[PDB]
């Protein structure tokens, strides 16, 4: 094994590789959303900027896991990054609802990774997830929930002013 | 011929004179729109400012072509600047749609000028158009498309708040 | 069609979507290389930083094409980002040689895209490629060639000091 | 018991005293290494500085545990600090390999302390170890692994330039 490896189970190593792929996938979903909002027939520039920022954060999340793999003496194994489920995200509200579902799915994967790390007696990996992932996920889910609620109440997507006003006053 | 003239076809010289006239015409259309929006019964001051700025940019476009004519040893031949198709532009949305059509028409003229310059083996003129005109036109058309989409979705021109809110939040 | 679309052939639109995928693939290859060099049994931190920077530049290249698609009224169609050919890049020299091959392959794709844009009489797309892609590619290929030559002459990968010294004095 | 003591098992108190001794021992090992590298027949001043810094960090680690003992109402019980296994550390590579082994041994002790704290339902002590010790150890082990790899590849200790160049370019 790696001269650095200590208390690092092969199952944890493999689960970290799966998590890297999921974070890169989330990054790709958000990149797709960002450029949907800059279409000439959508043109919600602050929705675009919001999702572009989320995309870049997800790439940061992937990289921190790649660094962890190296720090612990595991070996990064990359896989294809699957394309997002849609190119046409329909509306600001629909994109927000899809982002909320994505974040809950990523959160579930992180909770499963934490349960594995616990089962394998890996407190370093548990602390890593708690310190950098789990609260970030809760904050992200709460923010998306807030945004979905306001858009629904405002009458998105059919009320003509709703996404326009939310773009300029919440995301601006 | 001019002591400076080199590789500059008379057909290119004539086409540049026609393009100067078209750019001055576009400037005049936008000047007309700017002052429509400052009527007491329209009073959308940021629509006014937006089109005034576009007017000044079109005069810049005309002048750069006039400079090119001199640089290449051609002779500027000015023609009447025709009045715009309307004085009453009806609404912010209608003005935006008319501006989009104008910009596409000017773009078509520039593409024809580029095809002529190509046919005449004039890479200086091709590069001039590519460097200063063609991307500017694509950016302008995209911006106008964005604005038309938002105004349509917001319910302009009949929805009482739409042009008012777009004036203050997009064009402000 | 899109209210913005003008002189933009469907074949160009499709070729731009393929180019976006290739640029994202190049970004992924370089990300893989960056993290190879931070393995405890490789530990060439400036090779790592160099390839991380190249990765981020390739994502910028993909995004500028995504923006072009929107600007011209085409529709972005994303595909899976295939995993790199290797996770273990063997040595600093091997990674540099693989990067050089990648860049030549991406360059060939851009030259084919330029030939298509020319065939379709799309001078905006030709200028876009010339302005932002073609010289960047030539500079990148030349830089990688320089690096490969120095590493070969220094005796990489087998000469114990070669990659270490190149890491600290060229890439540092 | 101490008026402050709460949820603090005597076995945890004793294990913290053993950990204090181990951290002071690690500090002493690194102090020995630092002064080996300043011998006139070794004279690798940046190896010296690197290990002196590590020595001071280990004393900080001991002190934070001494503070924890007081904070929790336990009583510090100091023991002899055993001398290091060697005074003559042989080479820069050998010292690095010995430091890596030491750090893995200290890490194993901290993981055992964390397992004890878990068994005793002491989440304060678990969090203390995770927050201040476990990631520090992983970072330290990874850094030492990196250094060992580069020194081995460079040909240390027998290749005349290897430790000299690593001293000046990595540790400088
Ligand atoms: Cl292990
Ligand atoms: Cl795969
Ligand atoms: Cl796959
Ligand atoms: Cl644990
Ligand atoms: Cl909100
Ligand atoms: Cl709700
Ligand atoms: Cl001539
Ligand atoms: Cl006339
Ligand atoms: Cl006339
Ligand atoms: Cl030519
Ligand atoms: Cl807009
Ligand atoms: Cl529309
Ligand atoms: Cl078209
Ligand atoms: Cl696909
Ligand atoms: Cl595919
Ligand atoms: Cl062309
Ligand atoms: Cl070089
Ligand atoms: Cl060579
Ligand atoms: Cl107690
Ligand atoms: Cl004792
Ligand atoms: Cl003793
Ligand atoms: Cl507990
Ligand atoms: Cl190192
Ligand atoms: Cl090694
Ligand atoms: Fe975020
Ligand atoms: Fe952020
Ligand atoms: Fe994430
Ligand atoms: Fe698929
Ligand atoms: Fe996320
Ligand atoms: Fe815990
Ligand atoms: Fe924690
Ligand atoms: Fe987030
Ligand atoms: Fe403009
Ligand atoms: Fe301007
Ligand atoms: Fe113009
Ligand atoms: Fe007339
Ligand atoms: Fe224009
Ligand atoms: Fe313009
Ligand atoms: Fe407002
Ligand atoms: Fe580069
Ligand atoms: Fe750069
Ligand atoms: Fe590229
Ligand atoms: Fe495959
Ligand atoms: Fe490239
Ligand atoms: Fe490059
Ligand atoms: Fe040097
Ligand atoms: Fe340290
Ligand atoms: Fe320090
Ligand atoms: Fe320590
Ligand atoms: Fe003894
Ligand atoms: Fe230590
Ligand atoms: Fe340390
Ligand atoms: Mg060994
Ligand atoms: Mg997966
Ligand atoms: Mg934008
Ligand atoms: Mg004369
Ligand atoms: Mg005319
Ligand atoms: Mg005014
Ligand atoms: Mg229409
Ligand atoms: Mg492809
Ligand atoms: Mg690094
Ligand atoms: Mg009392
Ligand atoms: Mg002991
Ligand atoms: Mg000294």
């Amino acid at each position: 094994p790696s001269r650095v490896r200590q208390n690092f189970h092969p199952d944890s190593e493999a689960a970290i590789n799966r998590q890297i792929n999921l974070e890169l996938y989330a990054s790709y979903v958000y990149l797709s959303m960002a450029y949907y909002f800059s279409r000439d027939d959508v043109a919600l520039n602050n929705f675009s900027r919001y999702f572009l920022h989320q995309s870049r954060e997800e790439t940061e999340h992937a990289e921190k896991l790649m660094r962890l793999q190296n720090q612990r003496g595991g070996r990064i194994r990359l896989q294809d990054i699957k394309k997002p489920e849609q190119d046409d995200w329909e509306s600001g509200l629909h994109a927000m609802e899809c982002a909320l579902l994505l974040e809950k799915n990523v959160n579930q994967s992180l909770l499963e990774l934490h349960a594995l790390a616990s089962d394998k007696g890996d407190p370093h990996l548990c602390d890593f997830l708690e310190t950098y992932y789990l609260n970030e996920q809760v904050k992200s889910i709460k923010e998306l929930g807030d945004h979905v609620h306001n858009l629904v109440k405002m009458g998105a997507p059919d009320a003509g002013l709703a996404e326009y006003l939310f773009d300029t006053h919440t995301l601006g």
